[PDB]
């Protein structure tokens, strides 16, 4: 499903991603935007090997089950196909451990390169929240 940018808003929302761990929706919103053009489909393949899965790109080396990343965790654990689905609880679910590990949001690198110290609220400018 690709997301309209309020309607992913209000998703978030709804499953409390705004303002957790004080990240304002704006930046939830940002990130789901740079990492997979809010394409809840969106895989991508790593150099060494990992896949990120979804809206919010989750890495299968730490996060996911993908049965292919020699060597992973799955602290979610959650198969990474799970995070490619129209409902987006089990993403949110598991982008809140992710941004509870101790570096924020810095874990999403596009966060960090295109989105940290911009004017995030335009993300959520509009939308009926
Ligand atoms: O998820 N990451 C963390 C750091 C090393 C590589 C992977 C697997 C892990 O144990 C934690």
């Amino acid at each position: 499903k690709v997301f309209g940018r309020c309607e992913l808003a209000a998703a978030m929302k709804r499953h409390g991603l705004d303002n957790y761990r004080g990240y304002s929706l704006g930046n939830w919103v940002c990130a789901a935007k740079f990492e997979s053009n809010f394409n809840t489909q969106a895989t991508n393949r790593n150099t060494d090997g990992s896949t990120d899965y979804g809206i919010l790109q989750i890495n299968s080396r730490w996060w996911c089950n993908d049965g292919r990343t020699p060597g992973s965790r799955n602290l979610c654990n959650i198969p990474c196909s799970a995070l490619l689905s129209s409902d987006i609880t089990a993403s949110v679910n598991c982008a809140k451990k992710i941004v509870s590990d101790g570096n924020g949001m810095n874990a999403w690198v596009a966060w960090r390169n295109r989105c940290k110290g911009t004017d995030v609220q335009a993300w959520i400018r509009g939308c009926r929240l």
